[PDB]
């Protein structure tokens, strides 16, 4: 029980010796030396029941007070903590492998929590305050963070940090997990190896990136690939790969490298596939040009619920780009570029599936035409609590991209898969 | 093996003797002499397995390290190497006639390579660094260099050097290799020198620029041609050629000269032709002015599949400018300006052919009319699967541009070619 009182006393001693009002003096290393020295002196002269390990913990606590995260660190250090939920200054919950509970860890004042949030979002050039009270971000270490500000959240700031995890699913494993039936697996293998301009839509918490990695695992080795990401998540398994990443705006908000610029420059490096981590703004435009001007195989992910919404969102982005294009031109361009859309989503019971495998057919006036090959038609739910479905097939005798399949001589296997699935 | 260690020892000896800070001290010949002598002496001062030939080779390597481009030079010195792609420090890809191969070449570290890239891009006044990590410029010798710095990239410095090809086909190659029969070839040759406007439409990868270059090959030498392009690709032999190029906008967002401004200005240089590299923005309207106000002989290229689709695209472009023109005056303008719309396409099988040599006849009501002279019809397939067809002339007697061709005494040749086609 001596931890809290002894810590308060030691903090007061350090402040009397070197107080935070002395900012710009006793810098990183100077602090790491002087604070530790004063802590050791206080422990020696001032009797404290804390041990050498406890002395080091108190030293680190003072260091945190100086430039720290706050009391999150003793939590983050663990591994069983799979989620950290703040919900104001007076509460911190955690999930521990299936169970969830409250914790006897708290903040002092909403200033402390607010400052900690501002700092942790400043780690990746993000700032949350009374002007932009919402901030979502992904820290470099891999885990994701979200924060809401006082003006909206009536309980002061609210913050959530989700533990990082690794999937690295493979197409041979997806079939066992019942994500896609084997006929679908072969069809997708053909669609991936055949350099088809596709777009992997997905809904909230659907898990697109895993699917995108699983699909790009089909590319032929020699092809010079080029990605454009914001977090460095993927793991390509090909020899000839070039990676990239944007650089957010500096503290002054200047000299930023938006994904648009990365794409516009990747257009000039002689790439064969321009994979993209996600689509957020007018960069879609450039990517669509890459989909069209002889870079056949470009992938990409955007946040949409169903394909006939994904198309509308693409059009809305292009319009927002501020180019002045009439809508009909945008529809013509999309119909020309895109070739396949794989819409994956999470059903009610929490599973993950692939609900649609659609092909853009053409334009007829002001309506785009789609010919969904597959649809995960829901059939029911079992007594054990998990939904049941089946991968029905519309069984089109010859999909649009048949020509490509021919050019690579893989058409026969695709035909076999269709025949099996058509029945 | 021992070349690495011997080179390391000799390089340390050279730095001790002459430091890179001594640049311009012991000027180029002076360096090649003094450093060579120092290396020769250190060969005996410090024992090494290198013989006299080894001494000379290591002297050359030291010289290249002092000023040279390093292991790039053995490649860049060659001619049968098209593109060089450097990712990281332990990977360099070279393109050799339509294929990529991974080099056995290496480097020392990433900072080495980054300084080398800075040297390479210094030649055009540009600068690449952590503050402007994107560089794209045309080296004076003609090649095009694009470099992305490791602040954006991950594996290391990203470098792409694209060499200017010198192999651009003439009509002879196209005719001989199943692109156009001696009928269409001679018709196009008559169309070229006859100073007839035209708008070459093309499909994805249909190879528009090659056709455009071949057509321009026939232009009259004594005409003041004034190209315009987004990136140097055309190659003309006429004595009188002014070449212009757009300037891509910089990251800061200022100092950009688009194709529109360039054509606006080319209208005021007393030209006698205009050859636009590709017509994408609204610049089409200005180009049409050149087709109209006594600059007969303009050209262009645009993206489309069907000549009617090409004309629809041109109307869309003209409307994009927002000048407020109605929808009928645009059609009047396009009917009075254009005089040939050639369509070249890529066969489904994986080969290219020239398809349409359509013209523009007039405006009947509110729709444009065409009188397609030549065509290419898909008979079927061979035992191997390649598409086959025939180049056919519909048999028109006096084309619209015939009157114009009357001036240049080509009429007899055109009549003869069409007659031979009709036979």
């Amino acid at each position: 029980d001596y931890y809290h009182a002894t810590k308060t006393t030691i903090f007061n001693a350090l402040l009397n010796t070197i107080d935070l009002s002395q900012l710009a003096q006793l810098d990183l290393k100077q602090a790491g030396e002087e604070i530790r020295d004063i802590v050791a002196e206080l422990v020696a002269i001032k009797n404290v029941s804390m041990s050498v390990a406890e002395q080091e913990h108190l030293v680190q606590d003072i260091i945190n007070d100086v430039l720290g995260y706050g009391p999150l660190e003793p939590l983050l250090a663990r591994d069983d903590i799979a989620d950290i939920m703040v919900n104001g200054a007076h509460r911190v919950f955690i999930e521990v492998g299936g169970k969830v509970q409250l914790t006897n860890v708290r903040f002092r004042d909403n200033l402390q929590l607010m400052n900690i949030c501002q700092r942790i979002v400043s780690q990746v050039g993000r700032r949350v305050d009374e002007s932009s009270p919402i901030c979502d971000a992904r820290l470099p270490d891999g885990s994701r963070v979200n924060v809401i500000a006082p003006p909206l959240a009536l309980d002061g700031p609210t913050l959530t940090i989700r533990k990082f995890k690794k999937d690295k699913l493979t197409m041979k494993n997806l079939v066992e997990f019942a994500s896609i039936s084997p006929e679908g697996a072969r069809v997708l293998g053909v669609i991936g190896a055949c350099r088809c301009n596709l777009v992997i839509s997905g809904g909230t918490g659907s898990g697109k990136t895993t699917l995108l990695n699983t699909m790009t695992a089909f590319i032929d080795p020699t092809e010079r690939v080029v990605t454009c990401e914001d977090a460095a998540e993927l793991q390509l398994q090909q020899p000839h790969v070039v990676r990239l990443e944007t650089r957010p705006p500096n503290l002054e908000g200047s000299g930023a490298v938006t994904m648009r610029d990365l794409v516009k420059n990747c257009l000039r490096m002689r790439p064969e596939r321009i994979i993209v981590g996600e689509v957020r703004g007018p960069e879609a435009f450039d990517l669509l040009q890459a989909m069209n001007t002889g870079h056949d195989g470009s992938m990409g992910t955007l946040h949409a619920n169903s394909p006939r919404e994904a198309i509308s969102r693409i059009e809305s982005m292009i319009t927002m780009g501020g180019y002045g294009l009439p809508s009909k031109t945008i529809k013509e361009m999309i119909v020309g570029s895109v070739d396949v859309i794989i819409q994956a989503a999470r059903l009610r019971d929490g599973s993950r599936r692939i609900t649609h495998i659609t092909e853009v057919v053409g334009l007829e006036g002001d309506v785009i035409v789609t010919q969904d090959l597959f649809v995960y038609e829901i059939t029911g739910e079992d007594e054990h609590g998990k939904v049941v479905g089946k991968h029905r097939s519309t069984g089109i005798a010859r999909p649009r991209f048949w020509d490509r399949a021919r050019y690579y001589g893989l058409e026969r296997e695709l035909a076999e898969a269709l025949d099996a699935a058509e029945a």
